[PDB]
């Protein structure tokens, strides 16, 4: 008894785009399977027309992985000429007790390295600076260097928000409802990487395993422009 996302015209284009995981990184189902009304507890539309994604379990995941119309996966240069866009409006509801960070958008490398996770936090410290309850960006300083970059782009809200990331040479910015909250930060350390983007709720170091993350989208696109 769900809805499927594909019922909306305004997911078509990124449904066809993608295929999605759940709950670790198995396709569950491809572009096709999308488009053919996929729906189920973890990926279903919502009444008021979101896309919600929902999963429990520490680093476990619902989320959509760019993919081209052509079934291959895409692995687009990360520092390339070519720009990449990804654009959502997503509403992150208050957590359920337990859940303590949730990605919600990501660049990933073809291999095992985020570039970029968006996410929710119940509380992160920066340079001796806390901020609970926020939205970050969270770029690694590298493929062999375990350790990130981080800053915060925005107080949480549970207002349906403009997220923009724009990645273009050497340089990767956020926009937050219009507002550039990192400006062309520098993801040269992907040079010679592949990358690509995802979109959903991706579980973070939970403290209760049986919480359910959950993320709503009532736009998403990725888009190249040469
Ligand atoms: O407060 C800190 O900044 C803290 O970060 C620690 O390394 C983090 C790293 O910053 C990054 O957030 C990473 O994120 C993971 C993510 O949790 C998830 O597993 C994803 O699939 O892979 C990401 C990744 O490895 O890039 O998690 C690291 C972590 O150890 O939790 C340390 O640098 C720590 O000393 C520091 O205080
Ligand atoms: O999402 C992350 O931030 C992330 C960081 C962790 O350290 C892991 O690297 C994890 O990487 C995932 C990645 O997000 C993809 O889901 C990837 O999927 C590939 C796998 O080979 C799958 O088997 C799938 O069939 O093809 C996927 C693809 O490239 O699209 O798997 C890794 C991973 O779990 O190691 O995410």
């Amino acid at each position: 008894f769900y809805t499927a996302p594909s019922t909306e015209s305004k997911f078509t284009e990124v449904l066809s785009k993608a295929k999605l995981q759940y709950p670790t990184s198995t396709t569950v189902a491809f572009a096709d399977d999308l488009l053919d009304g996929y729906a189920a507890s973890y990926f279903y539309l919502t009444s008021d027309l979101y896309m919600q994604f929902q999963v429990a379990g520490s680093s476990q995941r619902s989320e959509l992985r760019e993919m081209e119309t052509s079934g291959d996966e895409a692995a687009w240069d990360c520092t390339g000429s070519t720009a990449h866009v990804a654009s959502a409006q997503i509403a992150i509801p208050v957590q359920e007790d337990g859940i303590e960070e949730v990605t919600i958008l990501q660049v990933h490398d073809s291999d095992v390295t985020p570039v970029l996770r968006i996410s929710w936090v119940s509380s992160i410290t920066i340079d001796g600076v806390t901020s609970e309850d926020v939205v970050l960006a969270t770029i690694r300083n590298g493929i062999d260097d375990s350790t990130a970059t981080k800053t915060v782009l925005q107080a949480h809200t549970t207002s349906r928000t403009e997220f923009n990331i724009n990645v273009q040479n050497s340089k990767l910015s956020i926009t937050v409802d219009g507002t550039t909250e990192l400006d062309e930060a520098d993801i040269s350390q992907f040079d010679g990487s592949t990358c690509y983007f995802k979109a959903g709720a991706y579980n973070n170091n939970p403290t209760d395993t049986s919480a359910n993350a959950r993320i709503k989208m009532y736009e998403l696109e990725w888009v190249d422009h040469h």
